[PDB]
Parts: C-alpha cells; structure tokens; sequence
C-alpha cells in the first residue's frame, strides 16, 4: 500500500511531471499547435506542490512586452489567478494542501472580465470586470513551474519562484467551460478529456534543468 | 488496482515504447538486420492510442523514391494499412478504440495483391490485388510512431502525423502467418512471439525527439 | 510483496538517489540557497549502504583551507561524525547494518561543543567541547556520497570513499533540534518536515557519475 | 500480479541491467578496482535471456593479445565456459532457458586446469586440464553482454553476439568457491553475497549503446 | 606565398565550407528563409573539389516526393544540372579541373524549359524544353555537398556520392539572371553579390559530420 | 594583400565574433561583473555587417518589464539608437556601409536627456530631454547581435533582427567619455582601451547558435 | 617568415591534422571503404614529430587477433615498419628529425616478403622474406598517432606510445608504387597523389580526444 | 604586418592558448604523467595577460590540505611566486607589460629555501629561506590561469582571479635550472626545449571553460 499510494496519480493519468527541487534552471516549456490568442479561456491543472513560498509558479504565459498575461500561482495557503497583468488578481484565500492531488481551474472571459477560480471541482472564487476587453496575444512562451525570465544561464530563472511537487493533466480550452464540464475535468476518470490549446499528453511538454517525466 | 492497471502491459511484454506527445521530433528508429526485401509480409504491433486526427502512424516504411512503401496508420476511427503506394488502401472502418490497448497486425502477399488486416485476432478487413506483383524493395528507412520527412534538421516532421500514446510488441515476418499464428501473436502470453525481420526486444529501435522505453 | 519490499522507501519520501556503485566520479552535489555559516546545526539523513569500507562517506561540507568543516561517514559497523576537523570525531560504536533503510542525526553547537549522535530516533553517542568557539564558514562545497577531491577532470575522487546504497531524506537545520524533534524527523510519515538550510525536495541535488534520482 | 512477475528480480536483487536489444553498440564495461590477474577464479551471473542465437555472450574477459581470457556465452540451449582460449571450452549442453531468471557460476583453478559449471546451484558440467598452468593476465577490458572487438568505431561489435535480455548479480572471486558457497550465491536472499574482484553493487558498470539500470 | 596560395578564397569572400573527407555523414543544411517555390532560378557557387567520382553532388533539393527537383553534380571533369527529374539533364563537357577554385552557376525557366550551364562566366551549355511548365515545390529539404537521403540514422548518406573539397558563395536567385549579371556574380570581387532566395553569409547554412566552416 | 586585408581586424584588436548567417538562434550573450545600473553611459563596438535589413541589431539590453533599456541597431545606412523605451530613439541617417569595419559609440546622460552618437570618432548625431531622469535597471539580459526574445524554444528569436558578419571590440563605460576620449577609442591602436562596466576581451561573451570566436 | 614558416605546410597539403599532447585518450581513426585486406601494399605519411619516446606510433592496423598487422612507428632518431607481428620488423637506423616535416614511406609485398622504407624519397633500408606469405586481413581497425588498445570508457591506451606533433598526407595504396612513384609522392606539389585504399582528403579521418583538424 | 604582428609567437612555439575573458568556469587543466613531489624545480610560462587585477593566476598547484603549494600570478604592476604556503612570497615590482610577450621563470630549492624570479631571462627578484625543507607533496590539481577550487557548481572559481590573454611554452622542471639554462628557455628558438615534469607540447593540457587552444 505504502508504494501504490505514493505512486498514485489522481484522474486516470499515467504521467507526471516530477519537479525534485526548486532552482535557478527547473522548469517546463510547453508548445502549443494553434496559437495562444484567447477572448476566454479555461485552464485546468492537477497539482502535488512540496512546498509553498510567497509565490510558486504553476504556469505562467507572458509576452516580450509583458510578462504577465496569464499565471496560476500559489502564495502559501492561497491561490492566485492573474490575467493581462499583475494588477488584476483572483485570489481563493485558504485552498491549497501540500502534499496531496488537488485540481485547479481558472476561467476567464474578455467580455466582461468574469473569471472564476475553482478548486476540486468546487468554486472557490469568482469576480467581474477583470481585463475588460482584454485580448491575450499570440507568440508569447508558456512555461510550468516557472515565469518568464531565462533558461538561457547567466543567472536563469528566479529560484525562490519555482515549483517543487509534480504536477498532471495540464490543460487549456480556448473557452470557458460550463461548470458541469469543470467538474468532468476533476472527475476519477477525468484524465482523457483534455483541452483544444493544450491538451496533456498531447501538446508537446518539454522538462528541463532537472524536472523530470515520471511515466 | 488502478496503479497495477494504469501500468499493465498486453502480452507478456515487459517493456513498451512511450509517446509522450505529438511533435514535430518524436519517432521511433527501426533498424532490421536482414533486409526489407518483401514479396509478402506479416506486421503486427500493440498499439495504445491517446488521441487520433486524420492520420496517426503507428509504422511507416519507404524509400528515397516512394515514401509509401507499407504504412499502418490510424484515422479517427480506422485503421488504414498501405502498401506499395498511397492508393493501395485497406481500411477497416471502426474498430480502434482510444486508450485501450489493442492488437493491430497487418497481412499482404504480392502474388495476388493478397491483403488482410486484423484486430484483437479478429478478421477486420480483406482484399485482393493490392499492389499486385510489387516487391517493397530493401534499403528503405523502417520508422514507428512517424513518417519518413526531413528528421535531423530542427523539427521536420508533420506534427499532425505523430503517434501519441504507447507502443509494444512490433514485429514483422517475411511471410504471411496463418490465421492460427496470427491469433497467437496476439494471446495472453505471446510476447516471446517475434518476426524474423523486425522481433521486438531483439531488432534495435531507438526512441527519438521525447519518446521513451517503458522499461 | 517483495517486488513492493524492495522499492519501498522510509518515511513517506517517494524519491530517493541510487549510488548504483562506488566509483572514482559518482557523487551528488547539494547547492544550499542560503549560506552555510554556522554556529550550530542539525544534518538527518536516511541511509541505505550496500557496502562500508573504513570510510564511505555519507555528506561531506569543507572549504579550500578546511575540507573536514562536516562529515558524516561509515566506518564499517560504526558511524563517524566530523566537525571543524579530521580530529574532531565522535564515534558511534556498531550502529549500521547493511541493506537496511536507517536514519542518521548529527547535532552540533558551538558554543560548549556539544555533539550528539542519533540512530533511529534514539542517542547514539554525545560529547562536548568539540570545536568549541569554531564556526563553520560558508562558501565552501557540499556533497553527498562523496568527499571534496574530484569534480572537472581526472576521474578525481577516491574511489574507496564513495557510498554505495541509496539515500533520502538529506536535511539540515541551522539549529540544534530538540530530542522530541529528531524523534519526530524519523517518524514514519516524517518526510514532508524538511531543514531550513538544507530540505530534501527543496534544495537543489544534482547526481553525478552514474547517481540517478529513483522516484 | 501482471505487472510484480514482469518487475520481479531473482535473489534480494533491488537493480538489473537490461538490454532491450542486440545491436553492434550495446554492452556493458566492468571496471575492477583491483587486478584481473587471476590463477583461479569463480563467476556468476544471473541472466534473463530473451533471444539466444550460435553465440550469446553474457560477459567476456580478453587483452589485446588474446580476446578470450574468459567468456561465458549461450549457444542456443547450451551453455559455454571458455578460460585462457576459445579451445579451452566446457560445454553445458542443454541447459538456459528463455525469459526465465536462472543461475551461473563458472569455476577454474589453473593448478589443475580443473573447471566446472554450475546452474540453479547443481552441478552442470566439469573438466580437467582446462588451460592448466594458465594465468589470466591483468591490464584487459572486462565486458558483459558483448566481446571484446569493436567499440567507438560507431560501435564496431558483431550484433549476432550481443545479449538481448536482463542481467543482475554478476560477481568474480579471485577463488574456487567451496560448493556449498556456490549454493548459496543462487539462494533466495544471496544478492548481498559479493565477490572480491566484481562486486554487484559495488564494481563500476557502465551500460553503453541503450542498455540500461533498471532501478 | 605558399601560404597566402593555400589560403586564398576566390571572390572577396573570407568565408568557405571544408568537406575534409567524403563519408555517410558530412553534407550541408541549407535553410531558405522564403519559400523555394520557383518558376525560374538562378544558382551559382564557388567550388574547389578534392577529388571527383561518377556523381559528386554540390548540391541538391529534393521532396518527400520527388528527391531530385534540383540538382548539380560533378561527374569527373563533366558537369551536370538537373531540373524536375533525373531525367532532365544539362550536361556541360570537360569543364571542372581538381584543386582549383572554379565559379559554376546554373539558370533555368520553366516557361520554354530554357535552361544554360556556366562555367567562369562563359556558357558551357545550353538546352530547351526541360521540365517545361514544371514548378520546383516548395517545402523541401535543400543540402550542399550531399544528395537527400536518411540523416538522422548512423551515417544514412552514399558516402561515393559526398563532396569533398571546399565550397564557398553558394547563392539562388528566384529568377534568370541576365548575361551580364552571370559574369558579375563570377567577379574578382562579386562575394557581396548574394542571392535573394539563398544568400551566402545571411541564409542558415549549417555543417554537419566533419563539414566546417573555415572562416 | 586580398588574404591580409580579408583577415585584418580593425584596431590592435586580435579576436572578433562572426555570425556567419542572421539564423533564428545565432546570438551572442554579454555577462557584465558589476550591475548595469546606469545613470549614464558610453557604448562603442566595431562592426562589420553584411547584411542590413529594416533592423539589424548590433546590441541589446532589456529586462523582463522592458526589453528595450538599451538598442543600438542598423536600419539600411541608417544607425539607431535607443534608451529606455522604443519611443526614444536618436537616428543618425546616413552612414553605416556593408563590409567595411566600421566604429560606433552611442553616449546618454539621464540628467539632461543629452543623448550622442558617433561614427568612426565623428559626431553623427546627438539629442537632449531623451529619457530624461530615466535610470537603465539592474537586472537585465544583454546581447550582442540579437534582440531579448527567447533562446530555448527551438531557437525563439526574430530571424529578420539577427546580425550577420563580424563585431569587435564592444565596450560599455558607466559614465559619458569626453569628446578626446570617444576619438581615443576609435584609434588605430585603441583594442586596449575598455570600459568598465563591458570590456572587451575581460567581460565573459559566449556566442550562441553558430557565432563564432574568431582569434 | 616564422609566421609563414610555423604555418608551412610541407607538399601543396592544404589540410593536417595536430596533436597537441599525447594524452591517454588522443589518436586518429581511419576508415577505409574498400577493404584492408592486402597482399602487398605501400603507406606513406608526412610527420612532425615534437618529441619521440622509444615507441612513437605514427599508424597501426590490427585486428583482435593481432594487433600488429602493420605499424609505422619512430623509436627516437630510429624509423620501425612492422608487418604480420611484432617479431618482423625493418628498421632505419637514424632517420627522423624533430620539429621537421619528414615524409616517411613503407613498401611491402608478401609474395617474397619483399620490404622497403623510404625517408624524403631515399632508400632508408631494406629486407626480405618478411612475413613472406602473410595476408594483411580485413574487418581490422587502422589508426594514426595510436596503437589498438582500449577505447571506449576502458581507460585509454598507452599513454607512452601516443604520437604529438603534426601529421599530414596518410596515404596507403594496394600495391607496391615504383621507385619513380614513391620519389613523387614527396614531391613539392604532391599532396594531390593519393592513395586508393587510403587518400589523403577521401577517406573519412576522425580526430579524437583532443586532436584537431589544422584547417 | 598588421595581421603577422598580432599572430606571432614568441619563441618557435606554433601553439598557445587563448583566455578570452576572465570568467567563473575558464581554466585550463595540466596532467602531468609524473608525480609532482619536488624538492626542486623550474616553472617557465610565456604570457601575454590582456588585463591585471589585484591577483590573477598564471598557474596554480595545490592539494586538498593546501590550495597553494605553487603558485605564479601577476598584481598590477608586479610577478608574485607563491611556494608552499601564501605566506611565502617572492614579490617582484614593476615588470609586466600588458599586451606584450614576457617570459617568466620561478625557480625554488627546499634545501635553502632558496628561491628565485626571473623575467625575460633577467634575474627580477631572489630570497634565501622560503619554505625551507618543504616538500611539494604527491597528488594535487595543477591548473593554468585559475586557482585551485572546483569548478563544477555552475562555475565555482573566483573569476577575479582568473587569467585573460594569452599562454604559451608552460613548463616544469623537477630540478633547478643553471643561470645559463634560463636564458636559453627564453631563447628565440626555445620552444623544442621542455620540461621533465610539465613538457609543453607533450603533457595533456585541457582548455575548459570558453579557454581555446590557437594553433
Ligand atoms: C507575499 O507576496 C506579496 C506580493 O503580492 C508581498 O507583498 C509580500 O511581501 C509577501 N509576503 C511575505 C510574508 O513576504
Ligand atoms: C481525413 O483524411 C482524408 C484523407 O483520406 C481527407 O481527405 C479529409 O480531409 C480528412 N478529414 C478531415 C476532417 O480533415
Ligand atoms: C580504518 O581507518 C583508520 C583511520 O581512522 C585507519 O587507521 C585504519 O588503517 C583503517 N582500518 C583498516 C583495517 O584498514
Ligand atoms: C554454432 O557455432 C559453431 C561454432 O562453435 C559453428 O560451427 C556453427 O556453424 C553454429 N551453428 C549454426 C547452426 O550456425
Ligand atoms: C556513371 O553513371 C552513369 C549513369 O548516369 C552510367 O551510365 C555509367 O556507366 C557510370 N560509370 C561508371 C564508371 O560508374
Ligand atoms: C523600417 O522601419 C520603420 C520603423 O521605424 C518602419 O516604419 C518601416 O515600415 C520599415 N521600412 C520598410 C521598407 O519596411
Ligand atoms: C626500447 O625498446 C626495446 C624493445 O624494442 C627494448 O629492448 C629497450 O629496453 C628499450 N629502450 C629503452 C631505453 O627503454
Ligand atoms: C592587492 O593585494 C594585496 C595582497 O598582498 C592586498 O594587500 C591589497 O589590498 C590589494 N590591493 C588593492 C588595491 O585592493
């Protein structure tokens, strides 16, 4: 039991991504098809963090003109949905454990800024007029466990940043999802539905400076 | 159970071949000692599919001259074996199902276009003069999970073409197997069944651009 | 059962680093993010050794003038542990046995010398006035399984120093623990308690020479 | 129990070294500490053969002057020890079979050229005036899995005599083992018990050209 | 004097590609910005060949389809251009001496098939009706030195039909150059002349198996 | 002469960069000891370019929040420069020709805005109230050749911004050299003269994706 | 002068090959592409010794059976040819000279074991009957700077034996070249006269372990 | 002249190796076949330093217990030969010019502690009693151009120290050359005459780090 339990990867999943550690160089790059321009988006992901600093980096997309377009971040207990930039912050306050499977959802759409956090298929925050008829632009880097700032050495990324834990089942539809649907994507089952922008396991996903595919 | 599950493997095999993604850079390398020369073969393959566009290569081999000497690829609901040109096409019509594995093995004689394809050992498609007479010649690049495009430049491949998923159990006879050997190579304990001109755990193949033994 | 036997591991850690061999260039390298400059502290490791010679090395701290600053090492049945110098050891007499997981504490203050020994939770040795008024300098290199001598060229390090085993569970504390708190850090769901200087799963550790993290 | 058979490792054995194919790259170099001079000797292995061809070899002994030292090789169902020369051959006529953990020793003692192979501990062949009054020089390069001829020339080995399979628990002793050691190193629990020249565990191995430690 | 011989490149350039040796291995990479989609070209290079056997290829373009849309080769001291199919040769007679540096360019349109061979400014041959209302395709692999072929797998090229030598000015025009452009691009100081499809010194040309660039 | 003049550098320098093809990877990294902190500045490099489109970078400084802190660039004949956004931008018209080494200093003060540019020790064009109060951030990446994008990735930058031929010489001081000092470092002699925030032949430069030292 | 001179290169050879030290690890591999079987045959080779040991090889063919099939090699002012063993072995008594480009030629023909050693076109010495009857096999390996020994990750060969210094123009033909022809080999524009089982610039050369390419 | 006078070498010598910059990971490293236990020796070194700090490394001998047990390096205007401890200082004042090729001699014997500093083959500096009766021990990491640390941890060395410019004929002689014998190694065609113990041309010296050898 001990083995099968430590082993165990939430949906039906039959890979992770293993972040051994924090460091200047740990992340993932991901690659997607069709482009990142988005009105709305859902964005779904299963979590194992180790540990929790100020802020560790989920995911992140950002441009050259501005990092922060879209992040899912985790600030101790808290989790923290950005999109367009920095200032425009859903926080759920208390919803992360270490140690244990939780899935996350963001959920954003331009029209009227109406985004949505939720947490194990529950809604675990919710607000309006956050980037307003903002469009997210095409050719900019997404990353997993890390924000923008340089795998190109001379320093590398933040250490204090990065994510540590494995993470599963990343996925991003170029829509917002129903709430039925968020609840599917955190189903037992649920690891064969995956999104049309990034969709795990077939969207290419390359580990680096350490993290590893645990398959 | 579902960590037994999520890494049970068909026959008796003990190592599989992981596709983690589709990308421009992942396939699989196949190098047989004796030559490709065929008047009639047998091929056949353990195949786990995580998702299927238009077309998804499970084999391919082809020369300078025709890149299309045998294919078995799948269509969102088919399985379409090749030989000799893009012309020649069996298709059987609706029997691959995602995330499952499934036993895939292709039959073909020159002599009469003799062709036949099979699933889980069950006759799933025939057909006679397909490609009549033709000999696939030797000298030609054997390739799994992809087809033959540009491979040591960056990238090169279709992205669109690539396998996803798992593979185990290739293997390729310079003859046409009999029903009866065919519906052994797929039983429970089959795996130490293998071809004479590609056996799986003894033709070298190498994984490519993110693929992976499963060991 | 035995399948499960051999890959479990001690506490709830679910990695570990394999030392497949003793060999002149295996070795891992720890890179604490905050500095090594310390008045006390506590160093817990679990330990599994294949094999103990007069001396396999289980960490090893030193600086270019001083590579003895800490080392926790096997001498066949016994355990030696190093502060500030080669000849400041304390011993603990038949403490090891091989093939079996065992979690190792060091403590050590400073200010009176104080240094106790801890194997399975329980007080193995103690003493007091070793390297009184001495602390440890910082900008100096840490290593597990291996000892300051190689690294770059030259197949460096000596062979007969080097573990061979496997190892979880690396953690320092720039603290004396209290006694309740280093039976807690062998507890049997210990592992997410992790040092401030150094924590296992946070701080980076990089395998070298045919180490591999096994996870 | 579909995937703990597939995983199961004979003795205690917690690593094995797999070879997923034959191929003019694949092997394994052996690095002993100290020399292969040797005027008796004892060698086992345990070997999980997936194919056997004329001529497998599971490890191979040889200087530049005379590549065969000491083979140890499979011919189809037979088992071959060669010393000294390969017309110093003792021959187990019918005796490995495939994807089944089973257990050599070989055994020499120059004074006699007395030799003796052993399988799942009995008795298998013996011979005298094997190479007697040979010494098995130091200074050559100790493979397993391949012989002698080849390597960095892209390979350079003869594919048809590369092991394809598992291998774990490979040792040499600098003597004779009494029979009821012999016994032992096959038992249930043997994998601690090393050799003094190779030590499983212990000795440097490196796997070369896709074979790999499966961990 | 000796030296400044030994060093000398032809035009201005202070620029070349070694080919030290011909093997399974070294070619060039071209890597055209813009489409080689063309009606009509121009292409024109620098050669100093080592050593000429029936078929030495400068270079070639070719497609999954059809290997040979463009080629020129050296076939000893004759001279050939292929446009569309190996069928469609232009063959310039005893017009390439060994060691010494010569300017060849070939022009070719699609519209009357007109195509014309030139040899240090001077017209070696002319012909008509060659691949008449044929169009080149774009999205080809185009490599200086070597022939398409499989490149990703060890070594893969005709080593007999390699380049050896050295090679500098490799330039495409999307178009027929003039007459007098012909003998410009042949210039005591025409390097700067660059061609707007492939342009010596800005075009990605990339070296590969022992090729160098000797700048 | 034609070997000494295409392999002359300008000053007493003795080693340049080449980028020998403006690739989507070729680039040049620049890792300054002390911090780019600046209030003021002096910029000088010597260049040889090949090529120039609507952009050619020559050096870039940006940081995560602003990647143009610092451009100089060619554009046709033109040279640009650039200090703490796009929009402040000093252009000198006329005066950069392909293939001849050429020198280049930009100046900036923050106090005044009082912003200068040199060609080979002339005044070309010069600005007050540019970026005025504005201070150039610790921080940032700093290339040569390129524009901040994104190695990794494939490569990731701009094909169309990348520099082709040859740089020496490039020198940052953290303050604004008089007039006699920026017509110094232009000398025939001047390779020793370097700044103090970038010299030339102390500060590390690493070329990246086929630049190439040159010595 | 001396910078023209310390550059000269001794025929019209516009390539060499450096050994900058002679390492464990540095040698030259050769690969011929018609076979090395041979009943009679001439080498010839320009050599700049630095320093010369009492075994210094310049080139060596062997096989596993024998490795000594053919050596050149200096012996302080001494020249050693070596064909079928050690035991048959010419020697030129005080010929090679350091820091000079010698040109060095064996000859031999086994049908009367008929030898011959040239040095810069004269006669050195002379012999018969040796290895009368012998024939060089193939499938052997050919070196330069380095006798077969160990490569791989083995440890290297003799360190001892390895040559330093410059080494251009290996060239070995499948026949005796007539005294006439072997005067023009070291001719002063001779470097294009190559050798048709070895040439000079053909035949795929590999420089190892930190010997280069001059060009 | 301008090209032949920045691509000389000093004496005959036709190597040298180029530091581009000081960074954390240039250095080179020096194998010496022989034990460096010296009662006596001779170290003669051709620099070309483009840039003095307060202490950069010419070369460096240390052990584990002792970082300096020889060092040579350059202060702002003064050559510093450091034996047996950094307390041993032989300083002399004013005689290195950046840019220019200056040969140094240090020259020590235990007996005395006789020590001695010679430039250009001019006696510079001398002292009696420095290090008396120390013995250079067995077994240390000799390095040129940076000081013994590890390098590994993503760099390691001070680059401060670190040397930039040029080196050439790097020697070692286990003996106390005569008056007459140091201004010979400074002769005009003293590059052929090497050390006993560190040969330049003929020990394994390794450029690492962006360190290249110019040849
Ligand atoms: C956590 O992050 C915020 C940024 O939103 C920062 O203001 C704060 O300093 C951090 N908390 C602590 C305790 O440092
Ligand atoms: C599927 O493939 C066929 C080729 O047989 C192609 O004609 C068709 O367009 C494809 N279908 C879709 C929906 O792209
Ligand atoms: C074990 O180590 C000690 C050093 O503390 C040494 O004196 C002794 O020789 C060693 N014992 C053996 C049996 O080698
Ligand atoms: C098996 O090996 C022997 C060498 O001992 C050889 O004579 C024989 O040809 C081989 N057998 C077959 C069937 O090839
Ligand atoms: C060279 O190739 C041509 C085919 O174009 C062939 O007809 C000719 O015989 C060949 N010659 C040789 C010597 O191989
Ligand atoms: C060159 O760059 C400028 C940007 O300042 C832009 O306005 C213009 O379109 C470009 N010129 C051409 C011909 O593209
Ligand atoms: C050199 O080699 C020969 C063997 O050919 C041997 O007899 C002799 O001892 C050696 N000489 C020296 C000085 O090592
Ligand atoms: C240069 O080095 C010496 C060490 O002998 C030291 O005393 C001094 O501080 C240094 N000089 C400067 C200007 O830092």
């Amino acid at each position: 039991q001990g083995w099968a339990a430590r082993s165990w990867l939430p949906a039906g999943c039959e890979t992770a991504i293993l972040f051994p550690m924090r460091s200047k160089k740990i992340f993932g790059s991901v690659h997607p098809v069709r482009p990142m321009r988005l009105e709305s988006f859902s964005a779904c992901i299963w979590v194992k963090a180790t540990d929790v600093l100020n802020k560790t980096i989920l995911f992140s997309y950002g441009t050259k003109r501005n990092p922060y377009e879209i992040q899912l971040y985790l600030s101790y207990q808290s989790i923290v949905f950005v999109v367009g930039g920095e200032e425009n912050k859903l926080v759920a306050e208390a919803m992360v454990s270490l140690g244990r499977w939780t899935h996350l959802c963001g959920t954003w759409n331009s029209e009227e800024g109406l985004t949505s956090l939720w947490v194990n298929g529950e809604l675990a925050a919710t607000t309006v007029e956050m980037a307003t008829g903002h469009i997210v632009p095409e050719g900019g880097i997404l990353q997993i466990g890390q924000e923008k700032n340089g795998c190109c050495v001379g320093g590398g990324f933040d250490e204090t940043l990065a994510f540590s834990g494995r993470l599963t089942g990343f996925n991003i539809w170029d829509s917002v999802l129903s709430n039925e649907e968020i609840r599917e994507t955190g189903g037992a089952e649920s690891c064969h539905i995956r999104g049309n922008i990034v969709g795990w396991g077939v969207t290419e996903i390359q580990p680096h400076g350490g993290a590893q595919y645990v398959s």
